[PDB]
Formats: structure tokens, C-alpha cells, sequence
């Protein structure tokens, strides 16, 4: 009904254009009345979810009300035998048109509440880094992962969130610009595993060999080890830029439609990186194997320290112990979810996913950088 009416719409209009005398005018001038307060009352297929009084329904009758308002000055005109500025009122219409009728829901609360989970992330974590940082009786080998692991999430909050809203908004862009906003969150993503096997393994040491611990985990040693493990973070993170891509499928449907140069895209997180990288290489090597590596680890600390069991000295590292394993524990089920997503996006890809039960793994995959500066101050105030 609102079609056939808007195309009535045009095609008169164009009749008034292309008229000779002033009886087209009119008659075409009635129709358009017809039509247009006919439309008036109809509802844009845009607009299924917004109320009846919503705003955009008000904007819409409104625009519609100066239509008929221009009509009516249009007809006006025509039954005085003016059909010179009957055919000017019938030019204005187009500009009314443009005003208008040329130009949600459900995401604005993702990108809401991806706001709320940066104005967590960041500063909670830019707290941990002022509390270990400035204090000069923090300069220790664990504290330094946490540093690292806290310079990690305040980045999440301040990078891998606003481009999380740009991805989402979705401009047109540049293939390899995709890329180039896709990379950062594998990499600050490996980089925490890394902390956090980092600081598992220096709780192995603290609790198997403290007679010498000191002595063998130099700070140059812990320098070492954390800038092995950024630069692990940026080899697996870089990966998709070096060449392992989907660009084969974006640019084989770029040259089908007969165009050629850098491919253009919506640049969606599933069209520019490959399921192959992310589930057997990014997932299955570097995000699992950690993992196991973690849990066994920490299994041998918790026994050491039971076995132990002055008291002091190994009931603190208990403490620790119990507060990294948590923390830990935390990463890896906030950080399932998404990756299982990209299991069943390889592993079956006529199953599709309710889009809810995405918005939600994100939510978790992005809002454990927020979660890290909370339990560690309440572990805080546990010792
Ligand atoms: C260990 C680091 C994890 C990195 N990573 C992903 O692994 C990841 N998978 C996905 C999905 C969700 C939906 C079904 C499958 C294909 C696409 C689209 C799963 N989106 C991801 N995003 C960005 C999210 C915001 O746009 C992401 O950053």
C-alpha cells in the first residue's frame, strides 16, 4: 500500500513536470493528495519494532503533513489557472522529499553496553598499573606480569572496544584496513594467556625452589620472558596480515561482478579472517594447549604447597596461588565461548547461531578485562 502510493508519488510528480496545460496539473495534484494522505497513515517497513508515538513515526506524519501542505499550495495554484507556479509548488515537493522520507534497536544496547565495559576496563586496569607501578616495593617478577596483563585489558578497553563498536556499525572500507582492526584483539588476547602462564610458572617456582629462587629468576630474566611473550602475541597475532586470509572468496566475487582493484567490504569479523587460523592454529596450539599447560601446573603448586603443610611464607603463597588459579580459571570461561563459536562456524557451516547468544559471548570475551582489576583487589583484601 505505501509503495504503489510512493511510486504514484513520483510518477505524477513527473506527470506535472511533463504537462502542457493546467488541467494535468490539478488532476495529477488530486491523485498525489490521494496518495499522500493515503500513505500518511501507513508505517515505513523500517519501523516494525519502534512504537506507535515513537519518535520516528512523529518525524514521519510530520513530513507527511508538510507534504500535503505543499500539495495543497500546488493545488491552490492550479485551480486559479496559474500552471507556471503550479509546476514551481510541484518542485518544491522534491526537495520536501529529500528532507525526509530519503532516511537500531536491539544494537544500540550492544553498543551501549560495550561503552560501559571500556568505562570499567580502562580505568580499573590503569589502577592496578598505578598500585604496582608507582609503589617501589612492587618490582617483583609476578608483578611485572601483572603489569603487562593489566597494560593488556586497559588496551582491550581503550582498542579492542572501539573498534568492536566500528565492526559493528560496519563502514565501507579497504580489505586489508579490516585486517588491520581485526589483528589487535588476537594479539593483546595471546599476550594475557602468555601473562598468565607467566605468572603460573613463577608460582612453581616460588613454591618448588625458593632456596634459590631469587637467583635464577633474574629481572633481566623477567624482562626477557615478557617481551618473548609479547612477541609471541604479535607473531600469532600478525598472522592474518601476512597472508592467511579469506581474500580468495572477497576477491573472486569482487572480479565476478566485473570490477577490479583493492576489494570493498562491509568488513565483517567472518569474511576477512579464515576459521582454519582461529580454530586449528590460533585456538588448538596457541589458546589450549596454554591452558592444560596452566592446569597441570597449578595442580603441582596446590600439591607442594599441601605437602609442605615457617607456615607463614607458604600460606600466603597458597593465597596467591588460589588468586591466580581463579584468575585464570575466569579467563578461560569467559574466553570459551567465542572460540567454540568458531568451532561450530568451521565445523558446521549450514548451523547458524542465534545472534543473541553471540552479543553475549562478546560480552564475556571483552568484559573479563574488566573482571581482572575487581577479583585481584578483592583477593587483595582477602590478604
Ligand atoms: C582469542 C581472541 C578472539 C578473537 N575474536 C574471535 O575469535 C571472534 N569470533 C567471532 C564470530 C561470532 C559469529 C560466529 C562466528 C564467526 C564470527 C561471527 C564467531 N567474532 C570474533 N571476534 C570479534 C567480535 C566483535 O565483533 C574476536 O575478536
Amino acid at each position: 500500500d505505501l509503495e504503489d502510493n510512493w511510486e504514484t508519488l513520483n510518477d505524477n510528480l513527473k506527470v506535472i513536470e511533463k504537462a502542457d496545460n493546467a488541467a494535468q496539473v490539478k488532476d495529477a495534484l488530486t491523485k498525489m493528495r490521494a496518495a499522500a494522505l493515503d500513505a500518511q497513515k501507513a508505517t515505513p517497513p523500517k519501523l516494525e519494532d519502534k512504537s506507535p508515538d515513537s519518535p520516528e513515526m512523529k518525524d514521519f506524519r510530520h513530513g507527511f503533513d508538510i507534504l500535503v501542505g505543499q500539495i495543497d499550495d500546488a493545488l491552490k495554484l492550479a485551480n486559479e489557472g496559474k500552471v507556471k507556479e503550479a509546476q514551481a509548488a510541484a518542485e518544491q515537493l522534491k526537495t520536501t522529499r529529500n528532507a525526509y522520507i530519503q532516511k537500531s534497536a536491539f544494537q544500540a544496547a550492544y553498543i551501549g553496553i560495550e561503552v560501559l565495559i571500556a568505562l570499567v576496563s580502562v580505568p580499573g586496569n590503569v589502577l592496578v598499573i598505578w598500585a604496582v607501578k608507582v609503589n617501589q616495593a612492587l618490582r617483583d617478577a609476578t608483578f611485572c606480569f601483572i603489569v603487562s596483563l593489566a597494560v593488556a585489558d586497559v588496551l582491550v578497553g581503550a582498542l579492542v572496544i572501539p573498534l568492536a563498536i566500528l565492526i559493528n556499525i560496519g563502514p565501507q572500507t579497504y580489505f586489508h584496513t579490516c585486517l588491520m582492526v581485526a589483528c589487535p584483539v588476537l594479539i593483546l588476547a595471546q599476550s594475557s594467556i602468555l601473562a598468565l602462564l607467566a605468572i603460573a610458572v613463577d608460582r612453581y617456582l616460588r613454591v618448588k625452589i625458593p632456596l634459590r629462587y631469587k637467583m635464577v629468576v633474574t629481572p633481566r630474566r623477567a624482562a626477557v620472558a615478557i617481551a618473548g611473550c609479547w612477541i609471541l602475541s604479535f607473531v600469532v597475532g600478525l598472522t592474518p596480515m601476512f597472508g592467511w586470509n579469506n581474500l580468495s572468496a572477497v576477491e573472486r566475487a569482487w572480479a565476478a561482478a566485473g570490477s577490479m582493484g583493492e576489494p570493498v567490504i562491509k568488513c565483517e569479523f567472518e569474511k576477512v579472517i579464515s576459521m582454519e587460523y582461529m580454530v586449528y592454529f590460533n585456538f588448538f596450539v596457541w589458546v589450549l594447549p596454554p591452558l592444560l599447560l596452566m592446569v597441570l601446573i597449578y595442580l603441582e603448586v596446590f600439591a607442594l604447597i599441601r605437602k609442605q603443610l615457617p607456615q607463614k611464607y607458604y600460606g600466603k603463597e597458597l593465597k596467591i596461588a588460589k588468586s591466580a588459579a581463579l584468575i585464570a580459571f575466569l579467563f578461560a570461561l569467559s574466553w570459551l565461548p567465542l572460540h567454540i563459536l568458531n568451532c561450530i562456524t568451521l565445523f558446521c557451516p549450514s548451523c547458524h547461531k542465534p545472534s543473541i547468544l553471540t552479543y553475549i559471548a562478546i560480552f564475556l570475551a571483552h568484559g573479563n578485562s574488566a573482571m581482572n582489576p575487581i577479583v585481584y583487589a578483592f583477593r587483595i583484601q582477602k590478604f
